[PDB]
């Protein structure tokens, strides 16, 4: 589990979303694995805008933070799992560490500020849902 909280956002999994944030709805993309909700405290999280390939992630199943280099957000094919069919997966990022599904949300961050998220994982890779595109988490 996990979010990230900017300005009167707030952005989990998609899969992982409450019936609350889809009442909340702001923006979905299922091809992304991301949702963003509205809320009314401000958030304290500030968004990376970069082109980093190095940082740390938080890894729940292990309660530490590992420094890691990863691959530029793409169009990458990941295996079948309890919330989605095997398919292409957009804006994701990989990595080589642990993760297992609860880790999903876990923050990747870098220099800069927040890159994404835990969204994928498997055979000893982790993989992040990107959001230094989403220019708008810092406005309205
Ligand atoms: C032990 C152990 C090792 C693993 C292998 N990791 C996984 O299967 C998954 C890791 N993440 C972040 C996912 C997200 C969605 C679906 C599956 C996974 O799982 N349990
Ligand atoms: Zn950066």
């Amino acid at each position: 589990s996990g979010a990230i909280y900017v300005g009167n956002y707030r952005v989990v999994n998609r899969h992982l979303a409450t019936h609350n944030d889809w009442a909340n709805l702001v923006w979905e993309d299922s091809s992304r694995d991301l949702l963003v909700s509205s809320t009314t405290a401000q958030g304290c999280d500030t968004i990376a805008r970069c082109d980093c390939q190095t940082g740390v992630y938080y890894c729940s199943s292990r309660r530490k933070h590992y420094p890691v280099s990863f691959s530029k957000p793409s169009l990458i094919f990941v295996e079948a799992s309890e919330y989605y069919p095997a398919r292409y997966q957009s804006h994701l990022m990989l990595a080589v560490g642990h993760s297992e599904p609860g880790d999903c949300g876990g923050i990747l961050r870098c220099q800069h500020g927040v890159v994404g998220i835990v969204s994928t994982g498997g055979n000893g890779l982790v993989g992040f849902a990107d959001v230094r595109d989403l220019l708008w988490l810092d406005e309205e």
